[PDB]
């Protein structure tokens, strides 16, 4: 029984999670954060941290030196909604007045990294991924989705003397909600980049192949009997929203894609004390790290709120807002809505890949 008393839990540290950890620490709330890594991870430049020496050690953040006690690394296995309870694997569990689920998504390395794991063993994964791709004379990046496509760019902007073929399913590249102008731009640029395409092809041998290591020699099939015989072999086949901490709890409150649905103030439907942000939150919204951070201060904002009989912040979305980076020199998207050019997205995202955000909200100086 808190008997009144505010102990916010935080299930996952992500892009919505460590916001939301800031924004209690600052408010003097009790929490606990819990996340399976022992830091945070800006994983918006985990591409780019497969590709450049020296790179990777910018893009994790130790919680425990920015939280100290108000963090716990473990990975939750259940929650008890009954007696209000965060059930960690090992038996410990966490008791909370409010819950806030920020658990993202899984997916291939090295678009997604969730192993638990030192630091130095997360940076040394990126590091060797690098090494990897600089012994691999041909590279096959499968899946020509967001991920797939700045993959690709990656390598080619990196080390154009590589050969690069990228093997998507279906006929036009990136995520099917953006304009068709940048859908077609985004072709334009690979090939430009003397990426190959081979497109409305689907590899059927992945069961088969040595995924994120240099062989000799490794070949890749298609449903449509190509064959492409390469070095290396990357996946950037897609995601799935991690449930794993909720979904038994939560089963009749998921959405078909594994989110759990809510109400414009991101509580979860059937109750008022739980909240779900970022990419585990059914905002139908496309699944942005920018917007995971504002869920957190939306979540955060009323659970005080909550407290103080106020009424509740509201999340609405507007135009799709969806930058792709094309190596370092290059990209294209849109910003709410509307095309926005090569220059654009090259100074707003390519070049830095808003790694320095991270490091500002986390209180830290990258090393
Ligand atoms: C791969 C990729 C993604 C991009 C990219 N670009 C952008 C971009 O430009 N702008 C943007 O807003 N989002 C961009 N994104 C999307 C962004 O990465 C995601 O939308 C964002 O990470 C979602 O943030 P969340 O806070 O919702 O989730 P995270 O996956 O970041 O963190 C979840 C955490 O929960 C932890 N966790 C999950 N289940 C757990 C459990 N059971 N126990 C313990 N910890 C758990 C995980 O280990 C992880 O640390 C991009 O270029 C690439 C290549
Ligand atoms: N710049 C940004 O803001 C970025 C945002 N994101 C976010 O992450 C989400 C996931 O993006 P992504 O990780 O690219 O996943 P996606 O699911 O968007 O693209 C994956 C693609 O790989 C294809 N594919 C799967 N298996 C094969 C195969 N065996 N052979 C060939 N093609 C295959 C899939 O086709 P099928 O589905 O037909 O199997 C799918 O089109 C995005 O929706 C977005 O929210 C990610 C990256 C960049």
């Amino acid at each position: 029984p808190h008997m009144g008393a505010l102990h916010v839990v935080i299930v996952g540290g992500g892009f919505g999670g460590i916001a939301a950890a800031s924004q209690l620490q600052a408010l003097n709330v009790p929490f606990m954060l819990v996340d399976m890594k022992d830091s945070f991870h800006h994983n918006v430049a985990a591409l780019r941290a497969s590709v450049e020496t020296g790179f990777a050690k910018k893009t994790f953040i130790s919680y425990s030196v920015t939280f100290k006690d108000n963090f716990r690394q473990g990975l939750v296995v259940g929650i008890d909604l009954k007696n209000q309870m965060v059930l960690l694997q090992g038996g410990e569990a966490l008791p909370f007045s409010h819950l806030i689920l920020a658990t993202g998504s899984t997916g291939p390395f090295p678009g997604k990294f969730n192993e638990v794991s030192s630091q130095q063993a997360a940076i040394q994964a990126y590091e060797d991924m690098v090494r990897q791709v600089q012994r691999s004379r041909f590279i096959v990046v499968v899946g020509g989705g967001s991920a797939g496509v700045e993959m690709a760019a990656e390598i080619k902007t990196e080390y154009p003397e590589k050969e690069v073929t990228l093997i998507h399913s279906q006929v036009a590249l990136a995520d099917k909600e953006l304009l068709p102008s940048v859908r077609q731009e985004v072709k334009e640029i690979l090939l430009r980049k003397g990426v190959q395409l081979l497109l409305s092809e689907r590899v059927s041998n992945l069961e088969e192949l040595p995924l994120n290591e240099y062989r000799e020699y490794i070949k890749v099939q298609t449903d449509k009997g190509t064959e492409v015989a390469t070095n290396l072999v990357i996946l950037c086949t897609g995601i799935k929203i991690n449930s794993s901490a909720y979904r038994k709890a939560f089963e009749s409150r998921l959405a078909s894609s594994g989110a759990l649905r809510v109400n414009e103030h991101l509580q979860v439907e059937g109750h008022s004390n739980v909240y779900a942000i970022g990419d585990c939150a059914d905002v139908r919204t496309p699944k942005m790290a920018y917007l995971a951070g504002l869920h957190a201060n939306i979540a955060v904002a009323n659970i005080v709120n909550s407290v103080k009989q106020r009424p509740l912040q509201a999340y609405k979305p507007g135009a799709l807002t969806f930058l792709l980076s094309m190596g370092r020199n290059d990209g294209v998207g849109q910003i709410s809505g509307f095309y926005v050019g090569r220059l654009m997205v090259r100074l707003t995202k390519s070049r830095d890949l808003f790694v320095s955000t991270s490091w500002k909200t986390m209180r830290q100086s990258p090393p």
